[PDB]
């Protein structure tokens, strides 16, 4: 049972794909963006206690998140608590061809950009470039390389971190293809500076980062294998311990899917739980589950999925939104539907989903 299911972007074209959700905790609202095909889309819509219902407004483009002859993809938002300032982290690619691919093919052309706004996400500012003072001189050794999909995470420390999940392809070999491996990008300072994280394991892909009881970062990524590839921080996603394969959460060969992840207040010994969606099909993109991790991020303490949503189901974005109408954690789920003729977004509670925890 759901409080909500509402399609938000829908097209017969597939126009609307890579969902990415924000809560605002002060405005009890949600910011659901989607790339249109190729610009970045925007719907806001407040919780109306009353109703215990997301009154979706109209959606509009987010005309600030762009480059000229650019093609915007992979929105990544995040609200910083300390200032209340919300960024809209997000990838750029030209839209042709350009002179230095047509010499180089593999030549990196891909720009990291973020707009950010002071008034919960009704205007945005210009965009702002980060490529090299986040990446540096790393850069030429990649092919291309994104962020999220999806809400990024800021840590509970003392400067309040801001940490960005993200993968490049490393064009090791000169022949073979360049191959994924996920990363963080970190900044202590609200996004003032940056800092590039090592990779974990070769052939990761999209990934998402929370932080959990020390306090450590979990990054989840999505694989080419028949399990999920996790790896756990103890220095804010500098540097990551031996990845993992967590075969409880499966991972559907050989393409994979993106997947989503959040930490929530534990609602018991650990401070804080974990709440992940992705397809439940050991080899099609169908089925979105939801799993709760107890004793996180132990690989082995996910539990067994449960059914948010039969048939075909992909990419997914989850937010926690306070408490739900039950008294138990609400949680916003915007995911990809329909063979992508779609975007639904799906709001329930953990008694909802996990009875046997009430
Ligand atoms: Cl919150
Ligand atoms: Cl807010």
């Amino acid at each position: 049972p759901v409080l909500q299911k509402e399609s938000v972007f829908q097209s017969g074209a597939h126009a609307y794909r890579i969902p990415a959700l924000l809560y605002l905790p002060g405005q009890q609202s949600l910011l659901a963006f989607a790339e249109q095909r190729e610009l970045i889309v925007l719907r806001r819509g407040d919780y109306d206690a009353p109703t215990h219902q997301v009154q979706w407004q109209a959606q509009e483009v987010v005309a600030q998140a762009r480059l000229d002859g650019h093609r915007s993809m992979n929105p990544c938002p995040l609200y910083d608590a300390q200032t209340g300032t919300l960024f809209l982290f997000f990838i750029a690619i030209p839209g042709q061809v350009t002179e230095q691919q047509q010499l180089e093919t593999r030549a990196n052309v891909t720009r990291l950009c973020q707009v950010t706004s002071t008034d919960h996400g009704r205007t945005w500012s210009s965009p702002r470039d980060l490529t090299d003072a986040a990446i540096g001189p790393a850069y030429r050794e990649w092919s291309t390389f994104a962020v999220g999909p999806g809400h990024c995470l800021q840590l509970n420390d003392r400067a309040r971190s801001l940490v960005v999940p993200a993968y490049a392809y490393r064009k090791l070999h000169p022949i073979q293809r360049p191959i994924p491996s996920a990363f963080c990008f970190l900044s202590h300072d609200h996004g003032r500076t940056w800092a590039r994280g090592h990779f974990v394991a070769q052939d990761t892909l999209e990934c998402q980062v929370a932080e959990v009881e020390q306090r450590v970062v979990t990054l989840n990524a999505r694989s080419h294998l028949r399990a999920r590839v996790q790896a756990q921080s103890t220095n804010d996603g500098l540097d990551f311990q031996e990845s993992q394969l967590v075969k409880k959460l499966v991972e559907p060969p050989p393409q994979g899917c993106q997947g989503s992840v959040i930490s929530f207040p534990s609602p018991r010994s650990p401070a804080q739980w974990l709440l992940y969606t992705h397809p439940t099909h050991s080899w099609q993109r169908a089925d979105l589950g939801a799993y709760l991790n107890p004793r996180p991020p132990a690989p082995e303490a996910w539990s067994e999925p449960v059914l948010l949503a039969k048939g075909s189901c992909a990419y997914s974005d989850l937010q926690s939104m306070g408490t739900g109408p039950d008294g138990s954690p609400l949680f916003g789920c915007l995911y990809e539907a329909n063979d992508y003729e779609e975007i639904v977004f799906l709001m329930f509670t953990l008694k909802q989903a996990f009875p046997a925890e009430y």
